[PDB]
């Protein structure tokens, strides 16, 4: 046996699971060598028919002989075009091109159901230092020349919204003089709906607040951009007001939506969609959180947030836990997340969103477009499980999802029917994430940026709660935005601290039975 290093990407993932299958070796990771694991020439064939089978991936034998290991192996298939009906390329220019299944739902609901400006991605930043007004406008305007999801409109061709790739757009930078407390409210009153006909559906409020102040108000309509892509924006931004050159992008949304499209029509697409509907085949179960106040018969996003910090401590080892089991910190707290539910709840058996970047290639990770995917996570926090078990199960069901990542969340909505209620989300009415941090000034020559209005969106919710661990480099930090409607801030407080109980217990005692697990 190698090291074990647990899958780091989509192909390590998909690979080591068919390797398992076919060996009947337990957990098998990125440095593990097929013959080294017992594979000789009958169960090497055995492996690319199943790769062949379940993802219309065709390896030939002679590279597996030549790449024997998860992690060569993966990165040849992420390399190769050939035989690979994930392979994302350039696409032949053509009129209109098929926009990606999220833009598709975000059109229509922005056309057909009226969604005001619930797609705006609003932001706005305090920069304090001399700036000049003319280079923030050139630099936005070489921006729009190197994305082409900010020359992007919409039109319906043929039934469809597609996506209209514009050669050159007008844009100018709004320029305003205004008073610190004038700006507040601007900022507010500034966003506003977008025109999806017209392209850029990006634009700028440069106001100057004072002397060597300024509050920079930047919008965008969500069908051309997410949250990765606005830091992609914010750096790529300060990097040209400097003058720097940026690197070549290879690829571009469109040819990942034209992808999109034709993948929709593959065998391997059918396996990534069968994963789906078999986890939810049986009886999909509801959440049912105890709550302050009754559930509105009609959802409410009033939201509002509490943060706590899990203390240097526990952080750590809750790290050593993910290491000491071969599973990530992202595993450790979801399962924690999980039997927490499950105690609120009273259920042993939940579903938790979880949010991916949907960048599951090199070449999709530096593009400005609308790549978040939600994937419906379904784990079985039972009382008579370990959680050291319960944690492999969510780790090999999550790599599972991982695996079978290339299916729309909206696809599976509409496959499954509907257990709908308009008081609640589809699949799950909660969601877990895990981010690594992320600076309060990144500065400029002459300037230094900061944050202007108290940042984010928690005073709107969207699901009864999101739960967000931050990493924050002196601790692990907590966050729980929930609705107003369902929970009081004390009843949330507790809340996380029983998570941080939870978490203690299980670092004491990873063996500890669910049951057993004191939350109090
Ligand atoms: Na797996």
């Amino acid at each position: 046996r190698s090291e074990y290093v647990a899958p780091r990407s989509v192909w390590e993932a998909r690979l080591a699971q068919v390797w398992e299958q076919v060996l009947n070796v337990p957990q098998v990771g990125a440095l593990d060598d097929f013959f080294a694991l017992g594979g000789h020439s009958l169960r090497a064939m055995r492996v690319l028919s199943s790769m062949h089978n379940e993802y219309q991936v065709d390896i030939p034998l002679r590279i597996l002989f030549e790449k024997p290991t998860i992690q060569e192996l993966a990165a040849f298939i992420e390399e190769t075009a050939k035989g690979n009906v994930f392979s994302i390329e350039p696409v032949q220019k053509q009129a209109y091109y098929p926009v990606s299944s999220a833009q598709k739902r975000m059109y229509i609901l922005d056309q057909f159901e009226g969604v005001g400006i619930s797609y705006n991605m609003p932001s706005t930043m305090l920069i304090e230092g001399k700036l000049e007004r003319t280079r923030v406008e050139a630099a936005f305007q070489r921006l729009i020349a190197r994305h082409e999801s900010l020359r992007t409109s919409f039109a319906v061709v043929n039934g469809e919204p597609v996506q209209n790739i514009h050669e050159d757009v007008p844009f100018a930078l709004a320029y305003s003089e205004v008073t610190e407390e004038e700006a507040r409210e601007l900022v507010s009153s500034l966003v506003q709906p977008f025109d999806l006909e017209v392209a850029p559906l990006i634009r700028v409020s440069l106001l100057k607040i004072g002397e060597d102040r300024y509050v920079l108000f930047t919008d965008m309509h969500h069908s051309i951009s997410d949250g990765v892509s606005s830091g992609i924006l914010l750096a790529e931004w300060v990097q040209l007001y400097q003058g720097d050159v940026l690197p070549e992008l290879r690829i571009q949304y469109k040819d990942f939506a034209v992808w999109q499209q034709e993948f929709s029509q593959s065998a391997a697409f059918h396996k990534q969609e069968a994963y789906w509907l078999q986890t939810f085949a049986d009886d999909i179960p509801v959440l049912n959180l105890p709550t302050d106040f009754t559930r509105p018969s009609t959802q409410s996003f009033a939201g509002d947030q509490c943060t706590i910090g899990a203390g240097k401590a526990l952080t750590e080892g809750l790290h050593q836990l993910a290491q000491a089991t071969g599973t990530t910190l992202y595993m450790v707290l979801l399962a924690a997340y999980n039997v927490l539910l499950a105690k609120y709840a009273g259920q042993e058996d939940i579903i938790v969103g979880t949010p991916i970047t949907g960048r599951s290639h090199a070449d999709l990770e530096p593009i400005v477009g609308m790549f978040v995917n939600t994937l419906a996570m379904r784990n079985k926090p039972q009382r008579e499980k370990t959680f050291s078990e319960f944690l492999q199960e969510v780790k090999q069901n999550a790599l599972d999802a991982y695996g079978h990542q290339d299916y729309p969340f909206e696809e599976l909505v509409e496959k499954l029917a509907i257990a709908r209620d308009l008081s609640r989300n589809p699949l799950f009415d909660t969601v877990f994430t895990f981010q690594n941090s992320t600076e309060e000034v990144m500065t400029l020559p002459e300037c230094t940026l900061a944050p202007f209005m108290t940042d984010e969106t928690g005073q709107h919710a969207k699901f009864d709660l999101t739960f967000s661990a931050t990493e924050e480099r002196e601790e692990m930090t907590i966050g729980v935005e929930y609705s107003t409607s369902l929970f009081t801030r004390e009843t949330m407080e507790r809340f996380s601290r029983h998570f941080l109980t939870i978490a203690a217990s299980i670092v004491q005692n990873p063996h500890i039975r669910l049951g057993e697990i004191d939350m109090l």
